[PDB]
């Protein structure tokens, strides 16, 4: 629970009464991004075609599904890439 979006529940709901503010419902997952920074008391985050700032407060930490089993995602290679001829030489007659 770590790195990689956070996980929030709107408790109430609020209406984007703002600019660039969000619109949301009680009872919705709201993926807020636990990275971007700029106001001090507000809380960033997106929603269904809702991205805004909300005051942190509204939103409601959520619990990682009743704990999370630690997975290891071992890394996978891939395979290489290939390019191809572009253009040509057209004609006029």
């Amino acid at each position: 629970g770590s790195s990689g979006s956070s996980g929030y529940r709107a408790l109430y709901p609020f209406e984007a009464r703002n600019h660039d503010e969000m619109s949301f419902n009680s009872g919705d997952i709201i993926q807020v991004d636990e990275k971007t920074v700029g106001e001090p008391g507000w809380l960033y985050g997106s929603f269904q075609g809702n991205f805004g700032w909300f005051p942190c407060n509204y939103v409601e930490k959520m619990p990682s599904s009743e704990n999370e089993k630690a997975v290891s995602p071992k890394k996978a290679l891939l395979p290489p890439t290939v390019s191809l001829s572009a253009t040509s030489g057209p004609s006029s007659g």
